[PDB]
């Protein structure tokens, strides 16, 4: 089969090279280092399982910038861009998703579009009448970044929408994506579910405001043991033997990062519009007054130095153990509200070259001089090449991960 | 080894039946019902496992009336009278706790006492300093009604308090506690933590929070499930896949009830006093939320039918699946909501003998002329020998249990 992938990121790339294995798979992107590297059998993306397809596996894949020429041969078009959210909106930017169903649907006429890029819950319904067609639908993506590849080997499980009196080629369609995605999977029993769109939108805007959900309570119960001076890792310890509560992303941090929990949750609120609620505003807003309180223990434990100058030496901007990137990482909001007082930044990030030009922290990626500047050291995620000035760290990770 | 156990109920009468198979145990209430059928093998609660105990175990279990005769005689005493949450003074009105230290240090100036009531942060320190002993610490308990003999005999942990400078007596009997609560256990690999009072009043609060986090989470999602006309158990299901989310303890309902849930989570809310947060103030009003909306669709229901009377035939007061009380039911307060309007409300509750002298609503448990005169059945669990009359039944039961 010919299937189309529009977008190279960690969704896009891992369900190109996923699919590239047994299917005949072109990846679009609107950017061309993305496309040459893929080209060439690079991964423009830190994943270990991504990169090692790329390189050892045998795949019918290449990539991109002609949408037309790659659209129009599609038998399935696989939409992954990017879903922002807009806070002068409030609510996801649909334009990149939208952009591409136009372009598919105008040089395609037998297609199903699989939109695998996070959208409002009625999305789905509200771009089948803008389009007038039932040719569009939705199946959730639950990968985790550096895990991209990997999770669509292992999926916790499937979910492809269409609707009862979709066209037989519709309804087909969206089985045989469950199916190729299944298939494909490296991993045995994996439930699959074909639910109605809305229904699928909302599983992924409620499982990922869960998964936030749960990052920031045990935020708040660490903000409380911080206060009262209590043992986290005791208290997270004992509530977590509870297989009901379990043992897993249970670990503490400057709040909720990455580019799909902070979006989520907000989308998902702005789609209750009126409907009775208080957890879903509340998981949005314990997540700013985590950041807060944070910034201002730091700042409590510099005023309480005699030093000329206070440096606060950020250690590492990635928004999670193990990530590439530092999109919503919940240390730049931290960073942000110190800068609103008068204390020197360095930051400290390897993977980083130059900060924006007008950014008033300095980069000081000689480690060595970033340990000797540094009145406090502040980091996400503590690391073991930290241990020579353990003392002045500050951070509220315990168990080593997430 | 003597212990007396202060509290019949769930709590102390389970601890009380586990420990009295190798120790010399003495239960005393201040409920003569209580005392007399405990003397006699019979459990004042419904609970399979306790029942069965009574009956069918060689037991060294006799009760009480007797406080002071039971306390002088004892080793440890373990305190499991009632702690309710106030709403008067906005905290757990801890006078029964406070009432049997007094007690047992009036008559045992060398038995640890081992408070197993659920209390608040900071109470053990507080009890301490007031009495002027450190003979005072804290064993959470984690047991579900209807599985309290159960859950002792196979718990998740053991989880007992004791501090750095407490005297050798008290440290070991911390200790001695602990390793008693394992060895009574049928469980094999049972984790035990010993850790400061705080810390174990916050595992305690913390637990039970994250539970009802849960349920509010999973009805808020239910409300926007019924608003948007989705199907709930397709959402459900489709994000409970998610081996970090489960499917466990997931099942809609008219609000989080039972003795616990409602209490503590207002408890740790209080505990909080000032400390930054969200989640912990919202997981309170969104039971409140979560009621009221479940009372007008119920309302809403009922207008747009053509009857002289609009009566709501109320199917069950229990608080949860195989429950044998109301306690918090949330039906209860769904059916106040009511009552604030003019609508008949009759209840079916066998369990139940009459309603309050005052009690506006009326007791029918003939299920057949209750079902005759209900314009509309409201339940928080469906039933089968409700199938006659489905059509005319409200519930957002989903999974049947919890
Ligand atoms: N990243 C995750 O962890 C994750 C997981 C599940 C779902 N999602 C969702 O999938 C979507 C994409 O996320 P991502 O992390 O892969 O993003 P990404 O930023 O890594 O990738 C987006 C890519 O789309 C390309 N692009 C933008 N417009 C295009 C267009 N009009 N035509 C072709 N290519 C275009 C961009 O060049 C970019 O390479 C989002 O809705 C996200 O919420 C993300
Ligand atoms: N019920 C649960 O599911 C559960 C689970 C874990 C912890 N807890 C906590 O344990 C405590 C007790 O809960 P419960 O459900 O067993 O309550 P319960 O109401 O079933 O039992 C309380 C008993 O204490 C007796 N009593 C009151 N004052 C007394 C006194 N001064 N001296 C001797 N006896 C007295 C009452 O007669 C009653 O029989 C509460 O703090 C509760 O929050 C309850
Ligand atoms: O215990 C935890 C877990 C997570 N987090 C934080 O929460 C944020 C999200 O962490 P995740 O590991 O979920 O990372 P990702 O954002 O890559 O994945 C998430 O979004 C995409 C979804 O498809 C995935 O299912 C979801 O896990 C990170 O900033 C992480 O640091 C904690 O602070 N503590
Ligand atoms: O999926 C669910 C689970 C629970 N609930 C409700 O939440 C309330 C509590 O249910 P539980 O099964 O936890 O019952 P219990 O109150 O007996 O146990 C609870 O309190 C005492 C603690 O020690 C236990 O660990 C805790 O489970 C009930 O009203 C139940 O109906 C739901 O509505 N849906």
């Amino acid at each position: 089969m010919k299937i189309a992938v529009a977008g190279s990121g960690y969704v896009g790339l891992s369900l190109g090279v996923l699919l590239s294995l047994q299917n005949e798979v072109t990846i679009v992107d609107i950017l061309p280092s993305k496309v040459d590297k893929i080209n060439n059998g690079l991964s423009p993306i830190q994943d270990e399982y991504i990169e090692y397809y790329l390189k050892s596996k045998q795949l019918s894949i290449k990539a991109t910038l002609d949408s037309k020429a790659a659209y129009k041969e599609a038998e399935l078009v696989i939409i992954a861009t990017p879903t922002n959210y807009n806070s002068r909106i409030n609510y996801f930017d649909t334009q990149h998703v939208e952009t591409v169903i136009k372009e598919v649907l105008s040089v395609n006429s037998h297609a199903t579009l699989i939109i695998k890029s996070t959208i409002p819950i009625g999305f789905i319904t509200e771009m089948r009448q803008k389009f007038q067609t039932d040719r569009i639908i939705f199946s959730p993506e639950f990968l985790r970044e550096s895990k991209a590849l990997y999770d669509n080997l292992y999926p916790s499980r499937i979910i492809v929408s269409c609707e009862e009196n979709d066209s037989p080629k519709v309804k087909a369609d969206a089985e045989k994506f469950a199916l190729l995605l299944k298939s494909a999977a490296k991993k045995n029993n994996v439930p699959v579910l074909i639910m109605g769109a809305s229904e699928a939108e909302a599983v992924k805007l409620f499982a990922n405001t869960y998964l936030a959900l749960r990052v920031a309570y045990f935020n708040e119960l660490d903000t409380y043991a911080e206060s009262r001076k209590l043992n986290s890792h005791m208290i997270i310890q004992g509530i977590s033997y509870d297989d009901r509560i379990g043992m897993h992303y249970n670990n503490p941090s400057f709040g909720y990062g990455g580019y799909c929990l902070p979006k989520d949750t907000k989308q998902l609120l702005a789609n209750y519009n009126n409907i009775p609620q208080t957890l879903i505003e509340a998981i949005v807003s314990s997540n700013n007054v985590r950041k807060s309180y944070i910034a201002k223990q730091i700042i409590n434990v510099l005023k309480e130095q005699e030093s000329p100058v206070k440096v606060v030496g950020v250690y590492r901007l990635i928004m999670k153990s193990n990530s590439d990137n530092f999109r919503e990482s919940a240390i730049k909001d931290v960073i942000d509200i110190l800068k609103s007082k008068d204390i020197k930044i360095i930051i400290y990030e390897p993977m980083l070259n130059k900060l924006e030009s007008e950014d008033q922290s300095v980069l000081v990626n000689d480690l060595e001089n970033f340990k000797k500047q540094a009145n406090i050291i502040v980091t996400n995620r503590y690391d073991n090449e930290l241990q020579d000035v353990k003392n002045k760290v500050y951070s509220r990770d315990i168990f080593g991960r997430d």
